[PDB]
């Protein structure tokens, strides 16, 4: 656990010094009240001028003991309508799979910015949920209408 905790302390220090505006990333607490660097509560703001604008989308970031060998599991809570988000809330993204594009050097900031980019540009070769994928393919106007409604629902 020393390797993960040392890296996670480095990430926290960097994040607090400089992070993208409107984003949140904060470790949680253990039952005894001490800091739990393995479980972070995060939020991603929708990009201005997009259907996601005005929404603030809460996500949990869960680190395994072998981090940064492995990527964190990133899970929208509550789950979101998006073609590449599983119904569970888990994000499907190549940088978040050890055997795909994860690299140990990737930072929490890079992950959250990567997920923000995913929100506004789905990967249609990578569908994780049937409904959002089907609507994206069949009617982009309806898709955006649904995204706008969701953004309003999660206005901060
Ligand atoms: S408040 C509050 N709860 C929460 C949960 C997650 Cl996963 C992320 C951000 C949050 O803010």
């Amino acid at each position: 656990s020393g390797i993960a905790l040392s890296r996670l302390a480095q990430e926290r220090k960097a994040w607090r010094k400089d992070h993208p505006f409107g984003f949140v990333a904060v470790p949680t607490k253990n039952p005894d009240g001490t800091m739990n660097l393995m479980n972070w509560e995060c939020a991603i703001p929708g990009a201005a001028g997009t259907p996601w604008a005005g929404g603030l989308f809460k996500l949990r970031m869960l680190f395994k003991d072998d981090y940064p060998s492995s990527p964190p599991k990133c899970k929208f809570e509550p789950p979101l309508f998006h073609p590449n988000v599983y119904p569970s809330g888990t994000v499907c993204l190549s940088i978040l799979e050890e055997d795909k594009d994860w690299r140990p050097a990737i930072t929490i900031k890079q992950i959250l910015l990567g997920i923000q980019e995913l929100l506004n540009e789905p990967n249609i070769q990578d569908p994780a949920q049937a409904e959002a994928y089907t609507i994206y393919c069949q009617n982009r106007v309806e898709y955006e209408k649904r995204v706008r409604a969701q953004a309003k629902k999660f206005a901060p």
